């Protein structure tokens, strides 16, 4: 099976080619994880996949999404993290991080509390920033402030200091969030970002915060550990092809300054769009990015589907294969795939204490 | 559904009729619990099932099953299960602890490393105890050293100690493992006590310990807490009927002494055995046992599959089902149920940070 092959990106090995990719919990307290964490990542390291990416975790307080997302930018928030990574590397999987700031869309309510801008009145909410003032919309109107260049120099050296942070801790693996409408996504969209300064107008521009970002981050994060991105690569706003070329673009570059993989997703910049939301509807779209960036590459929306997962591993849309919601429901999701590929000895997915009581 | 009633026992209310039976998973280091042990159970507390009990917990060095058994024989070791009592709690189950000893079939390698008696010479193993000097056979070839009054004696007070211990942790729920083939089940069966003491000839004599130890521990298990034992009540050795007769006449005895529940089991005593292996096999069994004695049981063996449990329990032959390998395989083995029942809002199952984001 192409799912179960191991994969060697720089130093470092998977046992196959299941990524946990990162999911929120919203269950830290001022960026604190606690317990809650602890169990639900050791517990799908267990499961069998060989990555697991830990959720978004804000690289300074107002880059968190919401008042339950972890952070990392303090060394107490950090070495937080050191007995969860020891517990993920236990179970024979690698751990890494998505290290993220929010931008515009933070400062809002846990998903099953609203899932919209905190109110102003309430203490827990907090003044957003971005590259402009302007307002996602929808159930996130609150404008953001514009961002001057000592906050761009700010994050960017927040940044730096979550990777190294991240590095001492122990992860192996990092994941920059470039995706999704938060901070660096918005940079690059012209949708979000009116700036007239070294950071905005031309595609060199609304690239720079990304490309100084990764550099800066680069210098850092060990050679010999994968650096990576995630980056969403088209809106589904009417400006599919253009955006694309644009984003194909920055894909080679984020290459040619060390990025070994990229996690290709959607920009989610604003509300207004049509989404073709369907099972591994991206692979098409993630399969151009590897070709044309040259640049392994993940995906993820609907690869719970084991033979789905196998059918882009074999086609060489995807590197690895991220599967998200299906480890929510099922932490032991690798040995379902396993059994169901017909994977030899499939139940040795699992470590002994499973796996001898489920052999056949 | 009836799988997902509430169960109420003395002052414990469960969430569902769902439990998870003693697993043991041969990680714990001279008896001491650790990480392994935190996850695996704090992950299948957060699962769904209304009961966890702990996997059977050895009394004395001497009565765990192998090196690698969890042990509650000082204070030092029931502290080490506070931790993740208090997690099973957060997460809403209630839980549970067998604790136990495993007489003549202890010394014993782990499953994956043989299954068979420790080697005289290998510096792991030790002398077994057992009613009389009497080898199980087969794998399990070592003749233990017949127990001396003093002996009984002892033991019955390293049961009241781990219940003392177990109370003292935080444990809502007791089992004592009077069944498979251990120290307990072999004072019944014919088979292995073969004294002519006060412990053994005679039912009343072959009872003794068993109704002994249950009264000892109840002296300081609080009455508000279920008080629970595990039983074999029949071998499948061509004494059935008779064996099943003198093993209901017993539950009545534990009923009477403050017994709220009975797990009805097989006695494994012996290996010359034909017992007959299905899908809810016990099922006749056991509820001839819960009418004949008047008292609720649970049963377990091929109950994952979601209908089967809700049958056993609209037929009344059992007040909860135990799914032990299920759960193994799928940690939220009862979200996955609630599925396959039809159950409204399946995945609130699950603790917010999953149902949501699997709601429909
Ligand atoms: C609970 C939850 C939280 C998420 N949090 C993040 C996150 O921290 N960062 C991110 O890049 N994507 C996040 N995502 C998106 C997932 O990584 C993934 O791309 C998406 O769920 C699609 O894959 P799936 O269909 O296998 O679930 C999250 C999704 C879920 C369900
Ligand atoms: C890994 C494993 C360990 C077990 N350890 C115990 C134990 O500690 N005490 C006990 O009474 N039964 C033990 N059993 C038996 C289970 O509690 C249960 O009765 C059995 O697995 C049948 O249920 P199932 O078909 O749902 O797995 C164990 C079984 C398994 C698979
Ligand atoms: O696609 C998604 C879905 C949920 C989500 C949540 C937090 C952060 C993200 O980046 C996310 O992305
Ligand atoms: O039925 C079983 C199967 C495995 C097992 C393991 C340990 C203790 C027990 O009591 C057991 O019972």
């Amino acid at each position: 099976s192409a799912l179960f092959e191991p994969y060697t990106l720089k130093d470092v090995t998977l046992r196959n080619r299941i990524a946990i990719p990162p999911m929120c919990q919203y269950m830290a307290e001022d960026g604190m994880i606690n317990d809650w964490h602890h169990v639900h990542l050791a517990g799908l390291a267990r499961g069998g996949a060989g990555l697991l990416v830990v959720e978004a975790t804000a690289v300074a307080p107002e880059g968190r999404i919401t008042p339950g997302c972890a952070g990392i930018w303090s060394d107490a928030h950090a070495q937080a993290f050191v007995p969860v990574v020891q517990a993920i590397k236990a179970a024979g999987s690698v751990p890494g991080i998505q290290i993220a700031h929010a931008g515009r869309k933070a400062s809002a309510n846990r998903p099953w509390e609203g899932d919209d801008h905190i109110a102003a009145d309430d203490t827990r909410g907090w003044e957003t920033i971005a590259p402009s003032a302007i307002a996602f919309g929808a159930h996130l109107p609150k404008v953001p402030r514009e961002m001057t260049l000592d906050d761009i120099a700010r994050v960017k050296q927040d940044f730096v200091d979550a990777a190294r942070r991240a590095r001492d801790a122990g992860f192996e693996w990092i994941e920059l969030h470039f995706a999704h409408g938060f901070l660096g996504q918005s940079f690059f969209s012209e949708h979000s970002n009116k700036r007239t300064d070294a950071y905005g107008g031309s595609f060199d521009n609304r690239s720079r915060f990304l490309l100084e970002t990764l550099a800066a981050v680069r210098e850092v994060w060990p050679e010999n550990l994968p650096l990576t991105a995630r980056f969403g690569v088209l809106e589904y706003d009417g400006r599919d092809e253009q955006t694309l070329e644009e984003s194909i673009e920055l894909a080679r570059r984020f290459k040619a300054g060390g990025l070994d993989l990229l996690s290709v997703s959607v920009g989610f910049t604003i509300p207004d769009t049509n989404i073709p939301w369907g099972p591994a509807f991206m692979g098409p779209i993630a399969e151009r990015v590897r070709r044309e960036a040259k640049l392994p590459v993940t995906s993820a929306w609907g690869f719970g589907t084991p033979q789905l997962a196998e059918a882009a591993l074999q086609a060489n849309q995807l590197d690895l294969v991220s599967v998200g919601r299906a480890h929510l429901a099922d932490p032991h999701w690798a040995y379902f795939a396993a059994k169901e590929l017909g994977v030899e000895k499939a139940s040795w997915t699992l470590p002994a204490p499973y796996a001898h009581w489920l052999e056949r």
